């Protein structure tokens, strides 16, 4: 069965960028519950409860039918804000390979910056914006509510190994900035942690 | 060209059940974005931009695919809101007709209730709880996003006139209930304009 992951922090650990209270009840309330709904899903699928999260979510089309969507959002929702969460780190600074390759990729930090603040605005609803590798290319791409890029184009409507990502739901962002998205997004970029980032892009470049 | 209706009341005429800082937020913000972006897209489409919001919705198909989405998102969401607004009112009581066909679709109010809270709470990412008239029966369906059950099947995935209607994404309940959705939910029956739902009912149309 999953688990709510311990944070690498506290929550006003990335004050005065993403409120603390916002942190707490995202973590506590939002990511419990995914957790939890994931869990009753999986309770009559032993062999799929074994995988990680992360694996799992890679094979939502192996699942009986109707198992699909409850786990497709709520093992989404459970690995998407596991990997959000060691995502966020304020100090950090984008350097080395992964500032290289994202400079080769897209031109320049700043073309990538601007691509993934439009996909983040953009995306209407519900959903997530992300920088994902695919193969030797990074890409910026968004998913819908809980989808991943893991779970691949058919699914989700994206693909690639998610570098890093941001979360769009109001609920990240709405007792701070209400209707001002963009400007949750610009303090994203100060605490995007791009030690992880540039970890998990050393794993699988 | 859309404009930004009136409210039929006061912010904080909906409290103590919808605040007053939500309903100002989510009418000159929300609502107002969706009316401007909607004329943006229609400033290059005058023969589509003199009909009535409500009907260019039923027509999305006759749209190209980038001008289709843009104004199926906001042009549905200038129509749901619009209908929200109206459909929101104290002090008003489930009777006559409506109660009537209520009881005889659903078998009684309460079961109508149920089904319609669990519904809305259901609809995991961002979209609306309807009850909706097919034909000459009543029923509760849920759209994603600002998808509404006029734009057909094949588009939101629901049909059928509105009678009434819930906005579940998270602007509209956050501020207040943070993750408690089905607070919200319960607070709806306190605020749900019963005599605009009644005067839907029958007119039909
Ligand atoms: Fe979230
Ligand atoms: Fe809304
Ligand atoms: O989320
Ligand atoms: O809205
Ligand atoms: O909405």
């Amino acid at each position: 069965s999953y688990t709510l992951p311990s944070l690498p922090y506290a929550y006003d650990a990335l004050e005065p960028h993403f409120d603390k209270q916002t942190m707490e009840i995202h973590h506590t309330k939002h990511h419990q519950t995914y957790v939890n709904n994931a869990n009753a899903a999986l309770e009559s699928l032993p062999e799929f409860a074994n995988l990680p999260v992360e694996e799992l979510i890679t094979k939502l089309d192996q699942l009986p039918a109707d198992k699909k969507t409850v786990l497709r959002n709520n093992a989404g929702g459970h690995a998407n804000h596991s990997l959000f969460w060691k995502g966020l780190k304020k100090g950090t600074t984008l350097q080395g390979d992964l500032k290289a390759a994202i400079e080769r990729d897209f031109g320049s930090v700043d073309n990538f910056k601007a691509e993934f603040e439009k996909a983040a605005a953009s995306r209407f609803g519900s959903g997530w914006a992300w920088l994902v590798l695919k193969g030797d290319k990074l890409a910026v791409v968004s998913t819908a509510n809980q989808d991943s890029p893991l779970m691949g184009e058919a699914i989700s409507g994206a693909s690639g190994f998610p570098i890093m990502g941001l979360d769009v739901w109001e609920h990240a962002y709405y007792l701070k900035f209400q209707n001002r998205r963009p400007d949750y997004i610009k303090e994203f970029w100060n605490v995007v942690n791009w030690d992880e980032a540039a970890a998990r892009f050393a794993a699988k470049k």
